[PDB]
């Protein structure tokens, strides 16, 4: 037998209507319990099992998987979510780690990059799955794509030791630091693009080994909850002024993810590069991304923004680095330069470096 | 004869390395000249043609095609474009409109998209095909993708009838106010995510006709050079803060499109939906746009953002979103509500309505 | 309320293991009645229904749909499928066609297709929604792709009107005689690869109604039960010998599907060429197919297979070639030509025309 | 400077219109020459060099390349193209092969994945890349494929020490015996269903050296022209009669490819089943391999076609599986036992073996 934990914070998978808009929902283990594909009533009898655990029908092989439904309050939008909320979940995994051997994560899509990026930062030597699902239409609606997601996260969690914060849509097992969401209503709502999904599911279960990180059981699991707040995204569009550049970077900002053109460039015009190094001198980190969905940010143009104080992303989404620079800005007691090496090594598999 | 010009304004295709980094390349007509598949010199001196104009080699079927080189001063790395410089294009395209059957406009490609929206505003009526193209690698590299990307711009607008502005790339072309590049690196850099294709190269030219807008032979080509140049776009990130939207939206932006979440959604704390009450009231017009890059910002949940100034943006691309704002903030003397009634129609096939 | 006929024929979505591998699984009805989203028992007894007939839960919008279970006997492994088992099921369909709005059929999915074609060509003037449908894992398996099939099926049968054969496959429905198996272990087991979907499932259901062909109300159905047996598939291999081919096309043969290379060429080897007129003469017809996955059958090479009772497949698929095949033969007192002439017309929308 | 031999076969790369058809076309050295891409005049001049041998122009890094034009009489038509055609192509390839670092050969598309497969078997221990390569619109209509796809395998061979027969097209480079023709107008013809392109070509080159095969320099070249002549394929479908299969496999047949469904099912009427087993008995070989695109060939079904002398073709496209009857069946004095245990194995990458 494997235990797991459910944590249901919210999103459009339990989500009902109310007022002709969906809102979060309460109640899942109620449901849960009377789907046969959830819950074997039969199994649980037989052993007179605790009322609040449910039990997964058998599977093909592998050990049988029971999970316990653990449902936050107030339930939430993800649109509504930040960083305090990401560490909370942290800390609810922390406080659990022992009693369980994996974790399933239910979560609204519009934030769940920047969610699973920010849980795979704060969970150090992370050494069980931790993996985090949603969808696209309720569970409570007939024809929906809830029920499938689900069930292949707990049978994932359930059944294989991938020690990472991962994504489960469709079929497909991400890297958590490595999605993004690029379509707003197919159920195919979610894309790796820089790195294969470690995992896909069909009559095999197909597992990428070489491509998931190895369990650290001597190190003992860390978790982050000093991250900075203090960080922010800014977009570069074409003709931007100086003038808003300038108001953006104000203090209190402490970091910045610069998304640019291309392979990484953007306007050379002197008065915008002057605020950007009258920023780097105010103490102002800055990392650049790509806006393109696939490649990665390279030298080679007039217009390649590099030097003081910025940081090549080189493929890291958008997501991952925004995560990354919170969690190294919320280290303590370094230097500018050594915040500044961090940002530029593979801390969790976001990130791959050339030859 | 189909008679082409061949506007050369930057980007990759043209250029040269210099300092050990690529910059834009003086010299187009030059080298194209030396190349047979870009220059008949058979035929120009068969037809003691003038010394300035090129010719292609027959094609299949259709007419011959003729081309002129113009080759702007300074040329420019495509990062370091903004609305004049899409203007000056324009104003080039009004200026010959009649002399000429067709024009291709090679671009660099990290800010093409802005470009060929742009345009497609600009060139209001337009009955002649502008398609623009550029490359990841240079023409005067061996190994490219310049070569073919250019020729069948130029057989594409010497050959056919699509009144649009286009991006003609890796054996696609596609509608200019559609487009978005996806990869920094293939030579299939971009990608038109919510329409298909005008049209695919291969053995056959295929067209999808069902889709190409029609030529309004009855109206004239305007050329709309008061852009507002006060527009801006602004990506929301979970947890972005009052204070910081606050001194985004100051005076003097006059528009903005905002890039929300999945089907259209953003933080609901009030302390930030306060501040764009603020600019709606100092008369700030919002567009509503997703960060996905398939679908559409339709309603539906609590945190969906509709309301005062708050215009969908259906499934527009960002970039087509923010020329669009330009052009409808920079037409004259209509009222706050006429300019969102605009905003919210098709107006040059950049957006789907249900 | 909608009532939907539930044809089980056989496939993996019911099977069971036995002496080690799957074969066909009795007792569907029974199992389906114990699952909340295939049978809602309170709606059932609040409504006293028939003991054989099932409920699904209400849908968002749109009427309720029952649905009743037909198990054929004995089930089949799609492998052993043939025209006759085919003409069975549209039978089938014929006779209980009044009291039904809709019907979808369980099938393996090894010759989906070659059902699919059939059947489209079978039922003629069809005014309802008849839906095929399978699984690569059996529904008693608890990671399965049979649970959504099977319910998608039936939601859009119970929902639309879609007068055609489809099939339904993980979220997609597709033109029956326009697909293809691409994949023996993917869930995306299917494609159609020169038309799109008729429909896609997501958050939204998108239907091509632009695609979906129009319901004849006027005209009655009208089940052609007799088609040609004699009609057969032959691979062009490179160096295959005119001796081989001489034998395949012996009589009684009647009819022969060609699948050629490319856009549609063979050897050119004159006893070859020889073998195939020889078998015109005796009065063979034949169609040219291509191998290849997508794109279309064309002249413009010495190569290219045309002729004395040669008829281009355009962008046929094979198994909707085969079917064709068998149906225009099998229609009583034309003339050679006359046949061939509707081998080259689009019947079902299998088939587009340059 | 690198040496290759480019061997012209024919194909519609080469071909010319007459009669309102296309038909092969001589003379392609002299329209190379005239291209600058294809041929560097000033730098053949500065060298003085051989009048029959052409050079490329620098590209950015790596050696010079230099080519020389063997064009083959007659040109063929890809679709008349027979096991004594590949065995030409593979007794030229050998006569010259110490003198060249690299060979190219162009190719008619409408069998090319049958003769990349014939050349992938016929030539044992190859040390150097043999591209193939082909069109669909001829070099001298002006809007074509031809220009990029010759260039490409050109620089392929000419900078990069790929020891297997590939194919180039559109960009890509694929293993030989994996690919199969997919689309008969879009310049994307080709597809290799079961295996990831060996190579892409953009910006960066990106080669999978993790699947090239590795150079046995310890090994001589071994060049296989006995090759079985009397091999078939045979496409099953619904309801085929016994009695067209008892013809199909008359003497003097030795070998057949049996293109199945799905996972590798036929039908199991007795009478069918009957006339496969009549064939085992007079010593007929047997290979099953999946009408599907992206099949592998497993048992488990009541349907599954296995037994007297049928071996599993796995993955193996049905162009591979023939070559390599004809190869197998060629070789002297094996047991028909033996014989079936060499189509079981991946002799030249054509075959995964599964998990
Ligand atoms: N608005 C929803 C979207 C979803 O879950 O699909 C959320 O993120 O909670
Ligand atoms: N940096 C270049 C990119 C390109 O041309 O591909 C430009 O946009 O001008
Ligand atoms: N062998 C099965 C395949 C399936 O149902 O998926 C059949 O054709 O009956
Ligand atoms: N019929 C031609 C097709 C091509 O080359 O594209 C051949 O195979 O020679």
């Amino acid at each position: 037998e494997r235990h797991l934990l459910l944590i249901y914070t919210g999103g459009t998978l339990g989500m009902q209507s109310k007022g002709g808009v969906l809102v979060p929902g309460p109640g899942l283990v109620t449901l849960l319990r009377t789907l046969p594909m959830f819950h074997d009533k039969e199994f649980a009898q037989a052993q007179g099992l605790p009322d609040h655990a449910l039990a997964l029908p058998p599977a093909s092989h592998g050990p049988r998987v029971l999970y316990t439904v653990l449902e936050c309050q107030p339930l939430l939008d993800s649109s509504d979510m930040t960083i305090d909320d990401w560490i909370r979940i942290a800390k609810i995994i922390e406080r659990h780690y022992e009693q369980y051997q994996g974790f399933v994560v239910i979560h609204g899509t519009d934030t769940m990059a920047s969610g699973a990026s920010m849980l795979s930062f704060m969970l150090e030597n992370l050494h069980k799955p931790v993996i985090l699902t949603g969808a696209q239409v309720p569970i409570r609606v007939l024809w929906n794509d809830a029920r499938e997601n689900l069930l292949g996260a707990l049978l994932v969690a359930g059944q294989y030791i991938i020690p990472e914060v991962c994504l489960f849509m469709n079929s497909q097992l991400f890297r958590g630091n490595r999605v993004t969401k690029v379509d707003s209503q197919k159920f195919e709502a979610f894309c790796s693009p820089n790195l294969s999904p470690l995992a896909t599911v069909g009559a095999d279960v197909t597992i990428a080994w070489d491509l998931v990180r190895k369990v650290k059981w001597k190190d003992p699991l860390v978790v982050h909850s000093n991250m900075e707040h203090d960080v922010a995204l800014l977009r570069l569009y074409p003709g931007i002024p100086a003038s808003l550049v300038r108001a953006f970077l104000q203090p209190p900002l402490k970091g910045v993810v610069l998304e640019t053109f291309g392979s990484g460039n953007g306007p050379s015009k002197p008065d915008l590069l002057q605020e950007l190094r009258a920023a780097a001198q105010r103490g102002l980190i800055m990392v650049n991304c790509s806006q393109c969905l696939r490649g990665s940010v390279t030298p080679g143009y007039a217009t390649s923004l590099a030097g003081a104080n910025i940081v090549s992303g080189l493929d890291m989404t958008s997501e991952a680095a925004l995560a990354k620079l919170s969690y190294v800005l919320g280290l303590p007691e370094l230097s500018l330069e050594r915040r500044q090496e961090l940002l530029a090594k593979d801390l969790r598999g976001e990130m791959t470096l050339p030859t």
